[PDB]
């Protein structure tokens, strides 16, 4: 595809602005503009809109291609990245508010529900903190998560200018994703209109997809596959990234010992099994995003079981990578602690990104096997399927 072309052809200046960009812990305005340019945050966003509405298989590979290249900008464009297709089915006055002028407007998150939704006349009032808010600084508007206090829904995500919250400075000191710049966000009580919102539930369940009644398929995936595929192909790349950095290392590399790397067997077997690992997960996560593109399309339902099992595979998908990263940063020696290479600074990104909610493993791995046994879960174990 055209945009991860764009990229390979800038590959050199992303890599340019890296160390600078976590040095500030902030992207740089220089690697915000690389993204921006090359229409990375564009992939999911509608064509009305100057989007491209990629297949997901293409979204998921051009944001691993980004993260090979800089963990952070790869988080970022994996992110960002997905705002555009939730909007996609937001009511079509807050799409022509954020892209009307400006179709690279950018949103930040979080989804999380860390505020609270006072309804009044005309929509509700917003106030809370949210943390995580990743590429903060470069986004106009906040897409955020809340719950509704005392006929309304009981969550929503809420969309807000950049005018109507506070971005907290100094939130972001952290071992890894530094450069993605994920600051809290604090609102005190803004006013957000009811087309400026969308019902939690039935983002999750499919419902405010149907209500959009949109013709394209990508826009008629569930949430619980478009959500956690930027998320998890960043965690995917960036291992890519490390193993990419491991092997310009290992190829001159002549150990403590006076032994050369590339005549070593123990810690050459060890690259290949730790490379087979991280394909695994590359492959696993896009195929759920294939099928399920070729049941929307077809008309055919995806359901419940089957998102639950896409989940798992999603969350297995990042798990198995950074493991596979460990192995090899083990074999990396002394050298490889320091600032000044990259390797570690693709390592902490990861295990950075793994600490992410969409990565918990526990419930999921649960749940989708309750339903293969043919139970079914209730309540909190049905939540993100």
């Amino acid at each position: 595809g055209r945009v991860l072309d764009r990229i390979e052809v800038v590959a050199e200046e992303i890599r340019g602005q890296a160390v600078q960009s976590e040095a500030d812990c902030r992207l740089t305005d220089a690697a915000a503009g690389l993204l921006r340019d090359s229409g990375a945050i564009r992939l999911l966003q509608p064509r009305l809109y100057g989007g491209y509405e990629v297949h997901p298989r293409e979204f998921a590979e051009t944001v691993m291609g980004v993260a090979a290249l800089d963990g952070a900008s790869g988080w970022v464009t994996g992110i960002v990245g997905v705002h555009p297709w939730e909007l996609a089915f937001a009511d079509p006055q807050v799409q022509e508010e954020i892209w009307g002028e400006d179709n690279d407007t950018w949103m930040a998150s979080p989804y999380a529900p860390m505020g609270v939704a006072t309804p009044v006349d005309g929509g509700y009032v917003l106030k809370g903190r949210w943390s995580f808010s990743s590429g903060t600084d470069h986004c106009q508007w906040a897409f955020l998560g809340a719950m509704v206090g005392d006929a309304t829904p009981s969550s929503l995500h809420v969309i807000l200018p950049r005018t109507d919250y506070q971005i907290v400075e100094d939130t972001w000191d952290v071992i890894g994703l530094r450069g993605t710049g994920s600051k809290d966000l604090i609102v005190d009580g803004a006013f957000v209109p009811g087309y400026r919102t969308l019902n939690a539930a039935k983002v999750m369940d499919g419902r405010a997809q149907k209500e959009a009644g949109r013709p394209e398929p990508l826009f008629n995936m569930p949430y619980s596959c478009m959500f956690p595929l930027g998320i998890t192909a960043a965690v995917i790349g960036i291992t890519e990234g490390a193993l990419a950095c491991h092997i310009a290392v290992q190829k001159d590399r002549v150990a403590i010992t006076g032994q050369k790397i590339k005549e070593d067997p123990y810690v050459l077997s060890a690259i290949g099994e730790s490379a087979a690992e991280i394909n695994a997960s590359r492959v696993s996560l896009i195929e759920t995003a294939d099928r399920f593109y070729d049941k929307v399309d077809a008309g055919k339902e995806i359901t419940f079981e089957e998102r639950a099992i896409g989940r798992r595979t999603q969350i297995a998908a990042a798990w198995r990578a950074v493991r596979a990263a460990d192995e090899i940063f083990a074999r990396a020696g002394g050298g490889a602690l320091h600032y000044k290479t990259p390797m570690q600074r693709f390592w902490r990104d990861a295990h950075a990104g793994l600490a992410h909610a969409v990565h918990v493993p526990g419930p999921t791995n649960h749940a989708s096997a309750l339903t293969q046994l043919g139970g079914e879960p209730q309540g909190m174990m049905r939540a993100m399927i």
